[PDB]
This record gives C-alpha cells, sequence and structure tokens, in this order.
C-alpha cells in the first residue's frame, strides 16, 4: 500500500504516465479505438492480446510486467442513462478489484465515459464521483489523467473539498 493514499490530477498524455500501472478506457472488442485507448494502444501494443471484456468489466493484460487494466465504460448512445449509470459504475468497482489484486502502490486512471462514450453529455462529476465510490477503500495513490484546463481545475478542486 501507499504510505499516505492520496489522489492527484494531471494534465497530460497517461501513455507518459509514472504510477506502477494504468487504466485503458478500453472498448468490448480489444481494439485499438480512439483517444486514450488508441495512446495506450501506441504505448503497451503487447497488452491487446485477449484484452476484450464486456461493459462494466475490467480485465487485465500484462506487458512486459507492467500491468494494463482493460475497463469498459458504457457509450451512452447505447445505453439509456439509468442502465449506463449502473455499467459506469460497476467497472470502476472491477478497476479496484485488479487493483487490489496486483498489489501495486500506485494507478493512473481515466474518467470512463466522458468522450467519445459521453453521449454527447458532460460526465466530470459522475464519473469521478463513482471512481471515488470504487477507488476511497484501496490503498493505491491514484493518479488521474485528462486533457482538457477547466477539466483539471475541477478535478483538482473536488479533491481538494475531501481535503
Ligand atoms: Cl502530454
Ligand atoms: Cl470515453
Ligand atoms: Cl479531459
Amino acid at each position: 500500500g501507499a504510505m499516505a493514499p492520496s489522489y492527484r490530477v494531471k494534465r497530460m498524455d497517461i501513455a507518459k504516465n509514472d504510477e506502477e500501472c494504468v487504466v485503458n478506457a478500453a472498448n468490448p472488442r480489444g481494439l485499438p479505438g480512439d483517444g486514450v485507448c488508441k495512446a495506450v494502444y501506441k504505448k503497451w501494443p503487447e497488452s491487446f492480446k485477449n484484452s476484450a471484456t464486456p461493459v462494466g468489466t475490467a480485465k487485465t493484460v500484462m506487458c512486459g510486467t507492467y500491468p494494463v487494466i482493460h475497463a469498459v465504460g458504457p457509450n451512452f448512445s447505447n445505453y439509456t442513462e439509468s442502465e449506463g449509470d449502473r455499467e459506469l459504475a460497476a467497472a470502476y468497482r472491477e478497476v479496484a478489484k485488479e487493483v487490489t489484486r496486483l498489489g501495486v502502490n500506485s494507478v493512473a486512471i481515466p474518467l470512463l465515459s466522458t468522450g467519445v462514450y459521453s453521449g454527447g453529455k458532460d460526465r466530470l462529476t459522475q464519473s469521478l464521483n463513482h471512481l471515488f465510490t470504487a477507488m476511497d477503500s484501496t490503498d493505491a495513490d491514484v493518479v488521474i489523467y485528462c486533457r482538457d484546463k477547466e477539466w483539471e481545475k475541477k478535478i483538482s478542486e473536488a479533491i481538494q473539498m475531501r481535503t
């Protein structure tokens, strides 16, 4: 475990993370995809061997000894708000199980279902609150990765609000 488990946020490419493992914002088919998923495919292509997994699940594949946790959030274009919210919560619960199983002291994580799976909505708060619900009982240092300067400010504020 980390000595004083923390949340932090950085605005940069998660493929350049300084943590002991990464969470990919994966598609269910283990395809290279776009956005975070394509950055992850470029950096750790070996981790896409048998990475396909259903919505609401996470599947870990090792790139060398570096764990890539493929977490499949719902595409809100296809899911109802209600069913999508349930699957987005479930994906983060499976990430916390994997992070625990791996014994890592730190994890790099993106906000699931906030990009091309958002169904054109702002889901910062929805996705971040499900991340916290899952990860709060883990003792890994969590580093959240984002690309937008105003998202960076809002995530940092939400972390600081809990102290
Ligand atoms: Cl960058
Ligand atoms: Cl997304
Ligand atoms: Cl972002």
